[PDB]
């Protein structure tokens, strides 16, 4: 029922990112 | 052996925001 | 000293995708 | 925890609909 | 002036949906 | 593009919307 998040962590330009979904669990 | 993010879905300002942990996976 | 994450929910394609930073909390 | 309305605003036969999810935030 | 969104709640393929009406106050 | 993140409330039973719209 409520949102989640599942994502990775990406090197862009030397600074760590993140890129991911939003899941319902 | 990656880094991978598990977070929650926040309102904070009327917009939706992100806040999570990176974990190892 | 911890890796955290701070993000933002984005409408991408119709789907709910993040985009955020890892920060050191 | 609460129930919230994400949702785009749509120009059906010259009127405005909304038409939307419902997430739990 | 503003434009606000007043709708119903509805069940589609077990989601929750809105069709609801834009409208000027 | 025009959006809404409105509030489910519950009236008299019934789930209803209210919201206001917003640019993004």
């Amino acid at each position: 029922g409520k949102l989640k998040v599942l994502g990775d962590v990406i090197e862009v330009g030397g600074k760590l990112k993140v890129l991911g979904d939003v899941i319902e669990v």
